[PDB]
């Protein structure tokens, strides 16, 4: 069995091997890479996503999120306070600022260490979410614009044809701003690329050991657990690599840089957070190993957790048993 301590990998394709997407992700499966949660595809150095990034400020984004934390530095939940619209300049501006800026620091894992010890005390604004692309549209190669549907796979494995697109969210980030625990949708993959600015850290529990992590989430969020059987599929929770380490929960973390992509592989639980001022762009997506994944997707049914419009389809012809009781949920 390849990668059997399901370590992070890190890929290197040439321009030729950059050309068949769905091609090199099965690639990186036949390496093991599938087993780690997450893999780094770094581009060849001939790629380009775009020609610059000098016209990007006038974006919008119109509901910045101040993510409020409670709880203790390595165990807290984090709650999303809307704010008020600005434009991605205007964001930039006040990452930069003194309350928000990256502070001083040796290296990543000072600055890792700084996060874990300090991050409950600030509440940093994230531009999360938004609808819409960076990429150029004459970017043929790993343009997460122009990549097969998800439906169009369910399509394509299943014969059913279903309602439901399948587009990019642009992430504006900030120091501190914060990804929770959490796997994709109906356990998608997911790819994200880094466009611009400071990196972001990145920590995963392979998806042959995911149990493990909900079962100590269960015990660290003991009133959100009985509230919901999934709450993680609320984004929410957030545990530290030492928590993780004194509990005995496998996992592996990795800095992404501009002008990288990290893949999350079904079931890969992750979470994260930005170093300072930066834009990702990220997808899900599918493939045949998906299916299988998708059709035994943990759902939250408590109301907390409400997605897009093309999930629908995918519980309804994946998971026709718990389609009622999720629906209800969502309305
Ligand atoms: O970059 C972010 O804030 C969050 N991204 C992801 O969880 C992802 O790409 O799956
Ligand atoms: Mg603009
Ligand atoms: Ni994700
Ligand atoms: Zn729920």
């Amino acid at each position: 069995a390849q990668n059997p301590n399901c370590n992070i990998m890190i890929f290197h394709p040439t321009k030729e091997e950059f050309n068949d997407f769905d091609k090199y992700i099965a690639y990186m499966e036949s390496q093991g890479a599938h087993r780690a949660g997450l893999a780094k595809i770094i581009p060849p150095k001939e790629w380009k996503a775009r020609e610059t990034y000098d016209n990007i400020s006038e974006i919008l984004i119109a509901t910045p999120l101040q993510q409020v934390a409670s709880g203790r530095a390595g165990v807290f939940t984090q709650y999303h306070k809307k704010k008020k619209a600005m434009t991605v300049g205007e964001y930039r501006h006040l990452a930069n600022s003194k309350k928000y800026q990256t502070p001083p620091h040796q290296n990543f894992e000072d600055l890792e260490r700084k996060y874990w010890k300090n991050r409950i005390y600030n509440s940093p604004i994230y531009g999360a979410d938004i609808s819409g692309s960076l990429f150029d549209e004459n970017t043929k190669q790993w343009n997460l614009g122009h990549l097969g549907t998800i439906q169009d796979l369910l399509e394509k494995e299943c014969g059913v044809v279903i309602e439901g697109v399948n587009t990019p969210y642009l992430y504006f980030g900030m120091w501190k701003t914060t990804f929770a625990w959490h796997t994709e949708d109906m356990d998608l993959y997911s790819i994200n690329y880094l466009h611009l600015g400071e990196p972001k850290t990145w920590y995963v529990v392979p998806p042959e050991h995911g149990q493990r992590l909900e079962r100590l989430a269960r015990e660290l969020f003991p009133g959100s657990s009985r509230g919901c059987g999934a709450f993680l599929r609320h984004k929410v929770a957030l545990i530290s690599p030492t928590v993780l380490k004194e509990n005995g929960i496998p996992f592996n973390r990795i800095t992404q840089e501009a002008g990288e992509f990290m893949v999350t592989f079904p079931y890969g639980y992750h979470a994260g957070f930005n170093h300072g001022f930066n834009c990702a762009e990220a997808i899900n997506f599918a493939t045949p190993r998906w299916i299988d994944y998708g059709k035994m997707a943990s759902q939250c049914s408590c109301g907390e957790a409400r997605v897009t419009f093309s999930m629908d389809a995918f519980v309804r012809i994946l998971q026709p048993e718990r389609y009622d009781l999720w629906k209800r949920g969502q309305d």
